[PDB]
């Protein structure tokens, strides 16, 4: 619903975005910092929640810089494109 932190916990460069059964699945690489399940994604139009992270086809609770991951987001965040860098917030 809203972002409470001043600075991002991490950033993700989007490699591919797919919508499947009404949900955005984002493939990308953590560019800086770290992201975890439950963190907030600042999209162009909305704020989403990280629901799941997979790395090397394995569920993980968090990922750090250099990790290439898939992410499921909760909430409509607007149009995300390959090449966008999404800011991710602890709260």
């Amino acid at each position: 619903i809203e972002i409470l932190s001043k600075k991002p916990a991490g950033k993700v460069v989007v490699e591919e975005v797919v919508n499947i059964m009404g949900k955005d699945v984002i493939i990308g690489t953590v560019e800086s910092g770290m992201i975890g399940v439950g963190f907030k994604v600042k999209g162009p139009s909305g704020i989403g929640g990280i629901v799941r992270i997979e790395r090397n086809r394995e569920k993980v609770e968090f990922a750090i810089a250099g990790d290439r991951i898939g992410i499921s987001i909760e909430g409509k965040i607007g149009k995300v494109k390959k090449g966008d860098v999404l800011e991710i917030y602890q709260t």
